[PDB]
C-alpha cells in the first residue's frame, strides 16, 4: 500500500463546458512529481452520475469529447504512479431525475442528503432496488475495460429506508416497518447483499482487485463491515466536519486489526468541493506525520478543475508534506504498535453515548484526549480483540457489565490485567450493583451534581490540595477493602429555585460524601463520568485524576516517559524484521480561526526532549534520528534506554536498534 | 494604579450558615502574600443584596455575626494592600422579592437576567425608580464608614426598560414607548442621571474617591460613558464568555485615551461563580503578560468561600503569575504605545455588524486577529481620536462615508495619511459611489458570491499564483488611475437549484471580473468584506492579502519587523521619562478543550527571535532583557536597531535605551 496518495475529486456539473480541454499528459505528470505523489484515485463516475470515459453502461459527461479516465491512467502509469478508480454508488444525480422511485425515503417520505429537487445537492439511491443491478453492470464495465489499481465505492453503508420497494419487501418478509429494529436489520442485509454482489462481480473478472466501501467512518466493534474491504481508507478531514480526535480514535483501532489503512485529509481549508481553498503547508506536514506515527499511509483530497489542468499551488502544497513522507516511509512499513493500555471505546462496546463531533462520541473523545496529552501508549480494542497483551484496560464512564462484556473482563482480571473504570463502568445493566472487585459497594446515583473531588495523595493536582468541581454524573460509593486516593465533598445544595449561591453551583459544604477514587489489587475506580466531563467542560483536574490513576496502575512497567509537553503526540512502533523500535515524537497545536475551524500555520521547534523507554529486549545496539541518520548519545541497561532529542520540528523519528 | 489586583467575589445565599466563621487576619494576609497581591476589591453588598458589615441602610447577611468588610480592610491595610469596595447596583435579590415593581421589564413584561422567580438567578432593578435613592443612601453609608480605596459599582449601563414607572414617565415627557429610539434615549438619560448622582454623593464625602461603573464592556466611540469613571476595569474572561479577541480590542482602544485601566480575568477554568474551578498557572502567566504589554494593570477574579477561608490552591495559582508581574512593573508604568496603524473599528464608527462573540463584532475580530498575527503596531481609534500621528488608517468592510466620518478621513488623506479600505468602506451611504480617491469606480454589489481573487504580485500568497476563494460580499469595480495588485475571477455560476457543481461553490470560470485589489497614491482597496470573512471562514489568503497591502503602504517606514511566528504577540511601548523603549514579545497558543473553551497548559520556549526596530531617536545607547538585566548584542545606525532574543518563554521584555 503506497504512502503518498491523492484522492482526485471530479464532481462536475453537466452545465460546465469543455471538460478536460486543458488536460495534458505533461501537466498531469509534472504536478504528480511536484507533489511527490505515488498513487492518485481518479474518477470513472461522479456524484452528478457522469462517466469520464466513453461508457456503454453509463452516459459520458455531455461536454467531455475524449477518454479522460484512460488518459489519466496512462499518464500516471508511465511515471510509476498507481491509479485506483472512484465510482459514486449512493449518488447518481442525472439518474435521480429519471428514477426517483429508486431513491431512499425516511418515515416522513424525505430524500437525503437534500429533501427536494428545488434545492441544490444530491439524492441518495436505495440499494434494495434495481439500481443495484445498474451499479454492478457499471462496476463490471470499468473493471473490464481499464487497467486500474483498485476500486473506491462512495456513499455506501447500512441505512434505514422506508421507500416503496423497502416497505413492500418488509411486509412480504413479515417485518414491521413501524418497528425501528426491523428496518435497521433490513438495512444490514441490504448493505451486505450489495458488498457480496460487488466482490463476486469483480472476482469473476480480476480476482483480488482492491475494493474500499466508503461510509465516511470505520464503525468500531463491526468486524463484518471492516472485512468487506481489502484495506481501510479513514476519511478524516479535521477542518471539514470530522475534528482532530476522529483520526487517532480510528487509526489506534485499525492498526492492531492487521488491515493496511490510510488517513485521508484534504488540501482544502474546509471540506470537499472547496475550489480555491488551501491549507498552510505546516498543516499537511503535521497531519501526514501523525498518519505515519500511527501505522497509516497518507491520502490528500483535491478536486481537479473541470478543464482538466492540475493546480500548481495545490501540488506545491502536497509536495511540501509528501517530500518528507518519501524520506521516512522506510521506518513505517510493517510496523506494529507497542501499547501499555487497551481503551474499550463506548462505541466498540455497543453502548449509547452523546455525540461530540460528526462521527465521535463525548466519552471516547474525552479518553483519547487524555491518552494523547498524557503520552500513554495505547490501542483501541473491541470485544473481538485479544486483551491479554495489555497491562491496563480502560472502561470509560458507561461500560455496564452486560452478558457480551463481563466474562471477557473477568478473564482479563483473572490473568493479571488491571482496569481503570469510571462512572457507570462495572455496574450491572440495572445499575444497582458494582460487578468488578474494585474495593467498594455502589450506594446509587450521587444526589448532588455538580459536586467536588479532593485528592488525598500528593502529586495528583499541579496546585495541590483543594476541592475540585466535578460536573459529570456521579455514583455515591462506600469503601470496603479498597484504599481511598481522594474523596467526594457535597455542595451546600443543588442550584434550584429559591436555593442558589452566586452564578453557578453552590460552594463545597466541606462535608465528606464518601470516596471518589478507590484503588484495589485489580485496579482503580473514579466515581464520576470524568471522560464525558473532559470532552464537555475540559477541567484540567479530570486529566490529572485519570493520568495519576493510570501511572499508578502501570507503576515501574510503564514503557515510555517523556518531557514532550501536553499538545505533543508520541507512539512507539516495532519493525520486527529490522530489529528496531521507532519512537515517533510530534508537536503541533491547532488554533481556532474563523468561527470554529482549528488550523495549523506555525510549527514551533522543541529542544532537549527527553525519553525513557522500557523495551522487552536484552541489549540496545544504538539510537539515531531518521531520516537524518544522526547518532545521538544514550544510556542503556538491558531493554531500559534514555536519550535526549536535541531538536524536534513537527515530527522526529528516533530509531532504537536492539539484539533480542 | 496597582498592577497585581484580585476581584474577590462574595455572592452568598442567605441559606448558607456560619458566614466568615473560618475568616482570620492571619489566613487573609498569608494568602495575599502567597498571591503577591497588592490590591483586593472586597464586598460591601453582593447580588443576593446582603451587606457584609453591620449596615443601617441595608440588612447584613442573616448568618454573618461580625463586620467582615471592616476585618478585610484592616487585615489588608496592615500589610500595605489597597482594598477597593464592591457594591452590586443592578442586583439586590432579597429586595427584588419585596419590590418587584422596581425591576426592569422588556416590551413583553419579561425580567432579566432570569424571566421568573420560579427559576434560579438574579432580577435587575430599573434605576429610573426610587431604587436609585436607596442605592445612593447605601453607597453614602459605605463611603462614610469604611476606609476603602475606591468603589466598584456592578450591573450598570444604558438599558431599554418598559417597567410601569418608565412607561408613565415616557408618556408624560411626550416620548413614544412603541418607538425603540425614544426608549434607547430615555435609557441614556436614566444611566447618566445615576452616574451624576453617584459622583455628587461621593464628592460630598470623600472628593476624588475612585469609582468604576461595570457594564462588562467599554463601548467604543462613547467618551461620555468612559468619562463617568476615574479609571477603566476591562472585565474580559477569555474562557468565561468574552473570547481572546475582546481584551486586545479594548486595551488598544483604552491606552491612547489616557485612562489608567486594568485587564480583569478569572482564576476559574470558566466564568464567575466556578467554585472548585482552576486554570493552569501558564494561562495566567500569559494573560497578565498580555495586559502589561498593552499598557494595562492586572486583576484576577476569585470567589471567597462563604466560611471566609481564602483558598491556598487559588493564591498558589495567582502567585505564579503575580511574582513575575512584580519583577516587570518598573518597565510598564507611564508607558505610551508606538503604532504605525490606526484601526477605526466598526463599533467606534457607530455602524451595524454581525456579533462574533458576547461583546465583539466579526469585522472588528477579523481586523484585530490579522494585526496581532501580522505583528503590525496599532491602536484602535474613534471619531474623537487624533489620527494625524498614524501613517495608515484601516477602514474595515463597512465604514460608509457618512457626515460624521468623511471630513475626518479627507483631512487625514490631505495631511499625507494612507488608508487600507475593504468592501463597503469609502462608499457613500446610498452605496452607489466610492468617495475616496483609491483609483477605481464602483460598479455595484458583485453578482457572484463566493468568487475568487488572483494575486498579480509576487510575495503575497505563500503558495504563489492561484485563484483563491473569497466568501465575503464583494464590490465589482473598474480601474481608472489605480494600479491592479490582483484580480477578481467569476465562478461558472452561483450554487442554486438546477445549477450546482460538487459539494459547495462552482470552480473558477477563469474569466477576469475586474480588479480585486487596487493601489493609489493615498492607499489600497480590497473589493471584498475580507475582515468578516477571516472571522467566519478563516482562510489564510485573507490575512496574506491584508498584511501585503499594509506592508506595501508602510514600506520603509515600518517601525517593527520580527520572526516572532503567527500565534505570537508584540508591542513597542515608550517610557519617555526613562529614555527607553520596551519591545514586548509573547508566545502562547490557546487550544480548544471541552466543547469550545480555549485554554493554555503548555508554554513552549522560542529561540533566536529576531527584531528590527526603527525608533524616532538619534543614538541607541544599549539593549537588554528585563527583568534579567542581561545585555544582548545589537547593531544600531541612528534610531534603526536589530537584535536577537536568545530565548523567549511566555513573555520577554527587551529594553532599548536611547539619547534623543
Ligand atoms: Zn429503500
Ligand atoms: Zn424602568
Amino acid at each position: 500500500m503506497r504512502y503518498r496518495q491523492v484522492h482526485l475529486d471530479f464532481h462536475t456539473s453537466e452545465h460546465i463546458s469543455d471538460i478536460g480541454r486543458n488536460f495534458s499528459k505533461k501537466n498531469f505528470q509534472e504536478m504528480l512529481q511536484l507533489g511527490h505523489v505515488n498513487s492518485i484515485t481518479v474518477f470513472a463516475k461522479c456524484h452528478h452520475g457522469w462517466a469520464y470515459f466513453p461508457s456503454a453502461t453509463n452516459e459520458i459527461h455531455p461536454r467531455l469529447d475524449f477518454d479522460l479516465l484512460g488518459a489519466q491512467i496512462e499518464a500516471a502509469h508511465e511515471i510509476g504512479v498507481k491509479v485506483p478508480i472512484y465510482i459514486s454508488v449512493g449518488f447518481d444525480e442525472k439518474l435521480a431525475w429519471e428514477k426517483p422511485q429508486w431513491l431512499m425515503r425516511d418515515e416522513a417520505d424525505r430524500m437525503n442528503w437534500v429533501d427536494s429537487f428545488m434545492k441544490p445537492g444530491y439524492h441518495q439511491f436505495c440499494l434494495n432496488t434495481p439500481y443495484l443491478d445498474l451499479v454492478i453492470e457499471q462496476v463490471q464495465e470499468v473493471v473490464r475495460k481499464y487497467d486500474g489499481d483498485g476500486i473506491f465505492l462512495d456513499i455506501v453503508g447500512e441505512r434505514t429506508c422506508y421507500c416503496t420497494t423497502c416497505l413492500k419487501q418488509m411486509q412480504a418478509d413479515g417485518l414491521d416497518p413501524h418497528n425501528k429494529e426491523d428496518v435497521i436489520a433490513n438495512g444490514r442485509r441490504i448493505y451486505a447483499n450489495y458488498t457480496t454482489r460487488i466482490r463476486e462481480a469483480i472476482d469473476a473478472i480480476k480476482p483480488g482487485l482492491p475494493v474500499f466501501h466508503n461510509a465516511g467512518h470505520i464503525h468500531q466493534g463491526r468486524r463484518d463491515l471492516m472485512g468487506m474491504n481489502s484495506h481501510l481508507e479513514l476519511e478524516s478531514l479535521p477542518t471539514g466536519g470530522w475534528g482532530y480526535d476522529h483520526f487517532p480514535l480510528s487509526a489506534r483501532y485499525a492498526q492492531p486489526t492487521g488491515f493496511h489503512f490510510l488517513g485521508m485529509t484534504g488540501k482544502f481549508h474546509t471540506f470537499w468541493g472547496e475550489f480555491g481553498g488551501y491549507k498552510h503547508p505546516n498543516a499537511l506536514r503535521y497531519e501526514t506525520a501523525l498518519s505515519l506515527a500511527n501505522g497509516a499511509r497518507c491520502s490528500i483530497g483535491d478536486q481537479l478543475h473541470p478543464g482538466g489542468q492540475m493546480d500548481r499551488a495545490t501540488y506545491e502544497l502536497i509536495g511540501k508534506a509528501y517530500a518528507e513522507v518519501e524520506a521516512k516511509e522506510a521506518w513505517c512499513v510493517n510496523a506494529v504498535n507497542l501499547a501499555d493500555v487497551a481503551l474499550l471505546t463506548v462505541e466498540a462496546a455497543g453502548v449509547q453515548q452523546e455525540s461530540g463531533a460528526m462521527y465521535s462520541g463525548k466519552v471516547d473523545m474525552g479518553a483519547v484526549r487524555m491518552l494523547l496529552e498524557g503520552k500513554i501508549l495505547f490501542d483501541i480494542v473491541d470485544l473481538e480483540s485479544d486483551w491479554s497483551g495489555y497491562k491496563v484496560l480502560i472502561l470509560p464512564d458507561s461500560i455496564v457489565m452486560k452478558d457480551t462484556i463481563l466474562p471477557k473482563v473477568e478473564a482479563f482480571l483473572a490473568a493479571g490485567g488491571k482496569v481503570l473504570a469510571s462512572g457507570r463502568s462495572g455496574l450491572n445493566v440495572e445499575l444497582t450493583r458494582q460487578m468488578l472487585p474494585l474495593g467498594f459497594t455502589d450506594s446509587g446515583l450521587n444526589p448532588f451534581r455538580p459536586d467536588y473531588f479532593r485528592p488525598l495523595c500528593d502529586g495528583m493536582a499541579n496546585l495541590g490540595e483543594a476541592a475540585y468541581v466535578m460536573y459529570g454524573d456521579g455514583r455515591r460509593i462506600e469503601l470496603t477493602d479498597g484504599t481511598e486516593l481522594g474523596r467526594r465533598e457535597d455542595p451546600y445544595f443543588n442550584r434550584q429555585a429559591f436555593r442558589f449561591c452566586s452564578h453557578q453551583h453552590a460552594p463545597s459544604s466541606e462535608q465528606e460524601g464518601g470516596p471518589g477514587m478507590v484503588e484495589s489489587a485489580q485496579g482503580i475506580y473514579i466515581a464520576w463520568n470524568v471522560f464525558e466531563d473532559y470532552a464537555t467542560k475540559g477541567s484540567l483536574i479530570l486529566k490529572e485524576m485519570v493520568l495519576f490513576a493510570l501511572r499508578r496502575l502501570l507503576g515501574e512497567q510503564i514503557t515510555l516517559k517523556t518531557t514532550l509537553p501536553a499538545q505533543g503526540v508520541t507512539t512507539l512502533q516495532h519493525q520486527a524484521a529490522e530489529r528496531r523500535y521507532i519512537n515517533h515524537l510530534l508537536y503541533a497545536s491547532p488554533v481556532k480561526r474563523g468561527e470554529r475551524v482549528e488550523i495549523i500555520e506555525d510549527m514551533i521547534p522543541l529542544q532537549q526532549v527527553e525519553v525513557q523507554l522500557q523495551l522487552p529486549v536484552t541489549d540496545v545496539k544504538r539510537v539515531y534520528l531518521a531520516p537524518q541518520m544522526t547518532e545521538i548519545e544514550f544510556k542503556a541497561s538491558g531493554g531500559d534506554v534514555q536519550f535526549t532529542v536535541p531538536q524536534l520540528e513537527c515530527h522526529q523519528m528516533v530509531v532504537v536498534e536492539y539484539n533480542e
